[PDB]
């Protein structure tokens, strides 16, 4: 007897015993950034019951709900426990389910507080979730609030773009300031800049080595069509800006988990202010104080001969067999010999196979798992690259997020390997 609305209810005694079950997939509703293991209630333990999958109940509204739970590999033929801070919030998407072909679902409601608030109890999280911050602790940043893993008076919030300042001007979180790209990394060689370069730029933006900076960018649906389709990819530049600010010494970075859209979406109220900036005089720390983030061509072309290395290709597919270069400034077409294919998605302004469709994260497990596919692993020292190093520094900061003790961006990507003519290179599919 299969009911729409009235689902049944699995006790913590049912589901501790399906723990590891093959046929069970247990989905947790909440926000991505409780999954990965903020508080958001106060719990004494963060992140999610073990083996759980992350369905935000946000994404109900995702005309693409269905592809997701599919491409999730959530079959009809599983059985499907929710779990959410309340039972309630589970209603709902046990209803869609059973709308979709799911006739086995059930709803646990002791997740919170008797299955967080026991140690006995298994649960998981990110590593280093810290620093993936979600929109409500940013907006209790900027008001002065009790927020937790904050221990600092000094912040900085950022507003990333490429040449774009139309897209902080148009709507940003109340009090940012602006960040072009170009003042961290140059035209010439699309690589960071020189120390000299990074601590001047830094301090001009009001940035010390020991201020909190909280760096996002705004989606803008990029357009190979347009000549600079990297305007618009905003949130990446956000996190490309955070690799170079980590490389260069900022001792605490955070990056708004989705961009401007998270603080859309949450509701926040949003600010049109050009809020002039308040520099500083000195950043306070040698430059670069993480030397080992950045990988260079001589290091890079190590790694592709060491037994402990690699290099990973965070480029499309088209770009991968030489169809397209990605670029309308790159002519060369081919990818590098040697490196781990990890596709981006569809083109270089996109970053789908690591993203939700909100531009949150992927679900790390699902990232984690398609990288030991293809031996992507925490023991190696991997250099992450690209096209230019945009890419390649969200890759990057996924692993980080993961806790991965040598994870790198190889910087000049194919856009420098390819500008030597005496570099190898392949094309076509590989074979
Ligand atoms: C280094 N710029 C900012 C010129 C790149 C950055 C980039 C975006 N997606 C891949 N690379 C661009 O916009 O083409
Ligand atoms: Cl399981
Ligand atoms: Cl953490
Ligand atoms: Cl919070
Ligand atoms: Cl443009
Ligand atoms: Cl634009
Ligand atoms: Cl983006
Ligand atoms: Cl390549
Ligand atoms: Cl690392
Ligand atoms: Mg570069
Ligand atoms: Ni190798």
């Amino acid at each position: 007897h299969k009911n729409m609305y009235d689902h049944t209810e699995i006790t913590t005694d049912s589901l501790l015993a399906l723990l590891g079950s093959e046929k069970v997939k247990i989905i947790d509703v909440r926000s991505a950034d409780a999954y990965n293991g903020w508080r958001m209630r106060g719990e004494v333990r963060g992140g999610h019951i073990k083996g759980a999958k992350s369905l935000p109940a946000k994404w109900l509204t995702d005309p693409e709900w269905l592809n997701i739970v599919r491409f999730k590999q959530i079959r009809p033929e599983d059985a499907i426990v929710l779990y959410g801070y309340t039972p309630e919030e589970c209603e709902q998407t046990a209803t869609r389910f059973k709308e979709n072909g799911y006739n086995n679902v059930s709803v646990f409601h002791r997740f919170h507080p008797d299955w967080t608030g026991n140690d006995a109890f298994p649960m998981d999280r990110l590593e280093q979730y810290n620093r993936l911050v979600p929109a409500e602790w940013v907006n209790g940043l900027i008001s002065g609030e009790e927020i937790p893993e904050y221990d600092n008076d000094t912040f900085i919030v950022c507003h990333a773009h490429y040449r774009n300042r139309d897209a902080y001007l148009s709507g940003h979180i109340p009090g940012a300031t602006d960040m072009d790209t170009l003042a961290l990394e140059s035209p010439e060689t699309w690589n960071r800049r020189t120390p000299e370069e990074l601590k001047k730029a830094l301090e001009e933006h009001g940035i010390t080595a020991s201020t909190t900076v909280v760096l996002y960018g705004k989606f803008m649906h990029p357009d190979n069509a347009d000549e600079f389709p990297g305007s618009a990819a905003g949130h990446i530049g956000a996190i490309r800006l955070a690799f170079i600010m980590m490389y260069a010494g900022v001792e605490d970075v955070r990056v708004l988990n989705g961009g401007y859209q998270s603080w859309t979406d949450a509701g926040f109220a949003i600010s049109k202010d050009d809020v002039p900036k308040t520099t500083v005089p000195e950043f306070g720390a040698p430059i670069p104080s993480r030397p080992e983030f950045a990988v260079d061509i001589d290091e890079a072309k190590e790694m592709l001969q060491s037994e402990d290395s690699d290099l990973v290709c965070v480029r499309s597919y088209p770009e991968y067999i030489g169809e397209v270069s990605g670029y309308n400034y790159i002519k060369k077409k081919g990818r590098i010999p040697g490196a781990i294919f990890a596709e981006c998605g569809s083109d270089a302004y996109h970053m789908e196979n690591y993203r939700n469709h909100d531009h949150t994260t992927r679900e790390y497990h699902e990232i984690e798992d398609i990288w030991a596919k293809s031996g992507i692993i925490p023991k190696k020292h991997l250099a992450f690259y690209c096209g230019t190093g945009w890419r390649g520094s969200e890759a990057w900061f996924n692993a980080l997020l993961m806790g991965w003790p040598r994870v790198s961006v190889y910087d000049g990507g194919w856009f420098e390997w390819s500008n030597d003519p005496e570099n190898p290179y392949e094309t076509g599919v590989p074979k």
